[PDB]
């Protein structure tokens, strides 16, 4: 009965999350800011019935913990679900860790005590995460004392995971083996935290591989080691906690509660022995984060380019039919009607919450441009891809940490492995872009490879 757009207005896009886009919204009466996840019913399948989802939402709204995201409201219309909750502005935990100069076991213990405190609380209330990963650890604010907030607790129980690689980047590292075969319980969150902790103290995933399926093979076997030089400077109690958290049989695996009482958490979170900086771990987390973000940006660039081609042609045909005399020009109200018609057929955009948002977007394009609708189409569609094109170059620049301007063949293999692009498929594309290749590409050659890898 209650309508989302009657209460909230979209201010700006915050980013892509599991199951949908996240928009910064504001209450039209009280002025309260909130983060809203818009889940498209067409793109996301429900695992449970409507009554099971409503009962979990009602429970989730009443729960409260300092390391769990607060949910405020829930709305549903014919095509979408709107999960309304608190905004966090500190960004992802790993993007903050790589910005600092020193990082020790004391810092890793403070991080993992918070995550475990949050998990322990949600497990007492019979809610499992299942998809716990570093990307779901947000920092409350930009300050250095910011608490960690776990996002998306309980959503995997009600919404089916996407099968598209652009949505699955980095999920294989943290997923518990029992989730892969179907019988799982809340212990799968201890395993995921165990993996996160292993990466905090070494900067390398315990179960790794050249592609998604090779990682899942390592996870399913469950075998890993502490045989990297960097593990020599780490305490034995940290290694003990990891062994208990990455125990294969879930009934033998330590609980979230007992992980808090472990010697490592008790010792390294108290204010009262020597603790050095894990320099090799920071460098490995910075290289790991750069790689994951470039693979993700490459996949989102290709996805936006295909979506842009579909919408450019659809919008061009809508305006062509609306052109009565055939002079190639239309009025403002016509362009609004046609642009609204694009969202009616292709589905409402997360940034275009209602007619007023569409009218403002049309006005923003008309400020750049009886008007030539082909010029309106070009500008409107280039504005939709702007964020994905700029995010690609920024991620290439961040990955190119030595500012050489190029990435090597070994780095391309790693990037395309995380992106799940077949080895022979990208090597074939490189040869068509630059026939006299020397085992390295610059940004334009890399973007040219991606354009070819999505039919251009
Ligand atoms: C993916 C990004 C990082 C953009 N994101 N995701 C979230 C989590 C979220 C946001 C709204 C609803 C739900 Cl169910 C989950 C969120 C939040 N709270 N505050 C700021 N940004 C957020
Ligand atoms: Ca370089």
């Amino acid at each position: 009965t209650a309508i989302f757009s009657d209460r909230y207005k979209g201010q700006r896009v915050l980013g892509k999350g599991s199951f949908g886009e996240v928009i910064l919204c504001k209450d039209k009466i009280t002025g309260q800011e909130c983060a809203v996840k818009v889940i498209s019913k067409r793109q996301v399948k429900q695992k449970t019935d409507k009554e099971s989802l409503l009962r979990e939402v009602q429970l989730l709204k009443q729960l409260d913990h300092p390391n769990i995201m607060k949910l405020y409201e829930f709305f549903e219309d014919k095509g979408y679900f709107y999960l309304v909750g608190e905004v966090y502005t500190g960004g992802e935990l790993f993007d903050e860790i790589i910005s600092r100069k020193r990082f020790s076991e004391v810092d890793a213990a403070r991080i993992i005590r918070q995550v475990l405190s949050g998990i322990t609380y949600m497990h007492k209330n019979k809610i499992v995460h299942r998809d716990l990963k570093p990307e779901n650890l947000l920092l409350e604010s930009k300050s250095k004392d910011a608490n960690i907030r776990i996002i998306d607790f309980g959503l995997s129980t009600h919404f089916e995971a996407s099968k598209k690689m652009k949505d699955k980047i980095g999920t294989a590292y943290y997923i518990a083996p029992e989730v892969l075969h179907g019988t799982y319980d809340e212990k799968c969150d201890v395993w995921s935290t165990g993996v996160i902790l292993y990466i905090l103290l070494s900067g390398c995933p315990p179960f790794n591989g050249a592609n998604e399926y090779d990682i899942l093979k390592k996870v399913e076997k469950g075998k890993y080691t502490f045989e990297l030089p960097q593990w020599k400077k780490v305490s034995e109690s940290a290694k003990d906690l990891i062994r208990k958290m990455l125990t294969y049989v879930p009934s033998m695996r330590i609980s979230a509660r007992d992980a808090l009482d472990h010697e490592w958490i008790q010792t390294y979170t108290k204010e009262q022995v020597d603790v050095p900086s894990l320099d090799n771990a920071i460098l490995n987390i910075r290289q790991f984060q750069g790689t994951q973000k470039l693979a993700q940006a490459a996949l989102l660039y290709m996805g936006s380019k295909l979506t842009s081609q579909d919408e450019t042609k659809e919008l061009t045909a809508i305006f062509h039919k609306m052109d009565k005399n055939g002079d190639g020009q239309l009025d403002r109200a016509e362009l609004i009607e046609g642009y609204k018609e694009l969202m009616r057929m292709k589905g409402q955009d997360a940034s275009m919450l209602d007619a007023s948002a569409v009218e403002h977007e049309v006005d923003q394009v008309l400020d750049a441009v009886y008007i030539e609708y082909s010029e309106f189409v070009t500008v409107a569609m280039d504005r939709k891809t702007l964020l994905s094109r700029e995010r690609l170059e920024r991620a290439f620049r961040m990955f190119d940490s030595d500012n050489s301007g190029k990435i090597s063949s070994t780095e391309l293999a790693t990037i395309f492995g995380v992106s799940d692009v077949d080895s022979e498929t990208w090597k074939s594309v490189l040869s068509e872009v630059d026939k006299n290749n020397d085992g390295e590409v610059d940004f334009d050659e890399f973007q040219q490879m991606l354009l070819k890898l999505c039919g251009n």
